[PDB]
């Protein structure tokens, strides 16, 4: 059974293709006083965390190493030299960078084969599509990726460097505003609670900041590890609200709506319409409810007055990448395309790209 | 770009839609009212107590041609809104539909509705193909019958399909009555409508039966409340799974049947030898019937204790299967290789209705 491993910047998805979904989360981490994943995450207090994927991209090659050989070994208990690997990678992942990777698996793991895939495709590819445009909202990365039959058009991928992480610190920071105090590493980890069970996308944000200045309609409680109940009122929607308006943390780019217009614009005219027509989100921080109806609205007063604006928004999509990755390596199409041990060591690094 | 459509004809309730969109367009009750010249679905429900109302398809079989013709025009017409002379029409029938019954959807499909082009597919080989695969064994169960379809590379095995004529009208003819035994009472048509969705909201499926009756009895752990359309709020307790607890234990109902277990242990066992190891792991259920949380998870262990004890055993029961029938439909009438298969009005002119089969 061939594996599926999808490097996140904060979590890595693991699992067997032909699963519907991955078998292994846990935090990209690496701890010393070496600890990996949930073990470092349970001995938070004595470590200090490395997390060597930075936005995407890996960069810390020992401890990425020390990553890969707890999903094989602690998290999947597999041998890796007898199952197929397949990897995800970022958009405008450097060559040098996918060839690291690929000497890593058949030199240091000795797989019998790999493939690495681009993360925004495979999310497409679980929508059942080969053209549209994705956006792919994380834990520390955010991309517009533009894709025609299969092809990610490099030219046109925009990267945000606002996600997940960047959400979660302003929820600690905004609900400190309202007087509670969320500072700690600890503090951040409830947050980051709130965060995935009561935020939400305003579909007119000024009308949603009136409707809960005015009455308590929009409020939620929230009990605390230690019992304490606390409210939250605006903080919901204002958190996320910080996709469309990165100004809120004192950014300047452009918000998610504007970023998935201008990645449009850079294609070719001809295939405008069949991005607009398919429009998907992926990643755990596209996971708010209202959001797809927010870009449907966004995206339309962007767009020609004509234009038809189809926003997919899969109920699974904090995993779509991962499961992209298991429909793919579970086609017999596609199983002339795994590049093999023999043929790395006659053709080397070049064969992967 | 001509859009071909979807209408999966239930015993209780009409999916309909577009080929290739991810769920039924317009979802509305198998019912045809007429003055106590006829209405069709929501407003023969909502006028109820000024027609009589017809049901033309007893338990996944169409047994009323002039009542189903008034449905496909409401569908076309009405809920989608499409001439369907101008659109290829999938159509989907029960497990073990007689072969004039198919004959006949198709006359009216193509005389009297004028569709360019129709096919008609089994409504458990849909839902298989929505989870992804040509061979398994589907539990289907819905409005008015339940049924177990080994398929093997695409095709039903009828020698081994089991019906069972218990489903979702009579679990919410039971959780009423168990319901009353508390001293509330449900009895009119309306009330009906609130033990539905009670039974939709509120019940599981135990892993353990008497366990579970032992927690309800020691405990109010289980309890849930419920908000009438009156504002007075009611308790359930152990109704939450006794109720669908009849899926396995007709007897409950005073039915002599199998529980919905025994009869995917008995449709197996019906089939090739070679082919059951492939059944028992994918078992995938459909319907609305096989909602209830809980129910994947005892039915792996029913399962389990039935079957070689050796064997290995999966069920796939996926989050949208109210509509996978459907949703089956729309991806196989989304296909390229699918379009030579349409039955287009001249294959049909020159063949006969054989060509149906
Ligand atoms: C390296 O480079 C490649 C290039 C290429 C990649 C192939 C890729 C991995 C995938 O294999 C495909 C994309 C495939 O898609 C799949 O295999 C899987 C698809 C899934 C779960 C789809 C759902 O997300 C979808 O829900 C929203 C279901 C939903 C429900 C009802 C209607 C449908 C409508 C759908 O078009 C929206 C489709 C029409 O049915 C559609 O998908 C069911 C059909 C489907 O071919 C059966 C796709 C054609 O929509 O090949 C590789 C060999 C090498
Ligand atoms: C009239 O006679 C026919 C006979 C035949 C019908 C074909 C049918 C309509 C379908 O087109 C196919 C069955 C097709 O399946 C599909 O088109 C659609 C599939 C979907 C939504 C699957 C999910 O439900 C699934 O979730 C649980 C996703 C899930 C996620 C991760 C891994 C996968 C694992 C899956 O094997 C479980 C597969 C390996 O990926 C699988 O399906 C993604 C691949 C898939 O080909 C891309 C299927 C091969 O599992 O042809 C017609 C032309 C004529
Ligand atoms: N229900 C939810 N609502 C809001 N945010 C969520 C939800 N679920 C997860 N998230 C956020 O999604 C992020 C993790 O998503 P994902 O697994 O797609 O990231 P990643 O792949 O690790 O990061 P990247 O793609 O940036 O490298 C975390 O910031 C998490 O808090
Ligand atoms: N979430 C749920 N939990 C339990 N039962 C449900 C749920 N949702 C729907 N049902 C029941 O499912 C039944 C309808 O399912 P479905 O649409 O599959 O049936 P159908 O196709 O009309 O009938 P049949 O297949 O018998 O001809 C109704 O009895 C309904 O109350
Ligand atoms: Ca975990
Ligand atoms: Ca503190
Ligand atoms: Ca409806
Ligand atoms: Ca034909
Ligand atoms: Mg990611
Ligand atoms: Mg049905």
């Amino acid at each position: 059974t061939a594996l599926v491993c999808d490097n996140g910047s904060g979590l890595v998805k693991a699992g067997f293709a032909g699963d519907d979904a991955p078998r292994a989360v846990f935090p990209s981490i690496v701890g010393r006083p070496s600890y990996v994943g949930d073990e470092a995450q349970s001995k938070r207090g004595i470590l200090t965390l490395k997390y060597p994927i930075e936005h995407g991209i890996i960069t810390n090659w020992d401890d990425m190493e020390k990553i890969w050989h707890h999903t094989f070994y602690n998290e999947l208990r597999v041998a890796p030299e007898e199952h197929p690997t397949l990897l995800t990678e970022a958009p405008l992942n450097p060559k040098a960078n996918r060839e690291k990777m690929t000497q890593i698996m058949f030199e240091t793991f000795n797989v019998p084969a790999m493939y690495v895939a681009i993360q925004a495709v495979l999310s497409l590819y679980a929508s059942g599509r080969t053209t549209g445009i994705v956006l792919d909202s994380g834990d520390g990365v955010t991309h517009n990726v533009p894709i025609y039959e299969g092809y990610a058009l490099p030219h046109a991928i925009m990267r945000l460097d606002l996600a997940g992480r960047d959400l979660t610190d302003y929820l600690m920071k905004i609900l400190t505003e309202r007087g509670y105090s969320f500072v700690t590493t600890a503090e951040r980890e409830i947050v980051r609670d709130i965060k995935e069970k009561l935020c939400y996308v305003a579909l007119d944000f000024e009308n949603e900041m009136a409707t809960a200045a005015s009455s308590s309609s929009l409020e939620k409680s929230y009990e605390l590890p230690d019992g304490q109940v606390i409210t939250i009122g605006n903080e919901r929607f204002r958190c996320p609200e910080t996709l469309f308006q990165p100004s809120f943390i004192g950014m300047e780019s452009a918000g998610i709506h504007e970023t998935t217009y201008n990645s449009i614009m850079k294609c070719d005219i001809d295939i405008r319409k069949d991005l607009y027509a398919n429009n998907v989100m992926s990643g755990g921080t596209t996971m708010y409810p209202g959001i797809a109806d927010r870009m449907q609205k966004e995206i339309t007063a962007l767009a020609p007055s004509t234009m038809k604006i189809k926003i997919i928004a899969p109920p699974e999509r904090k995993y779509s990448v991962w499961i992209g990755g298991s429909i793919l390596a579970s086609l017999s199409t596609f199983q002339q395309m795994w590049i093999t041990k023999q043929e790395y060591d006659e053709a080397g690094p070049s064969i992967v790209h």
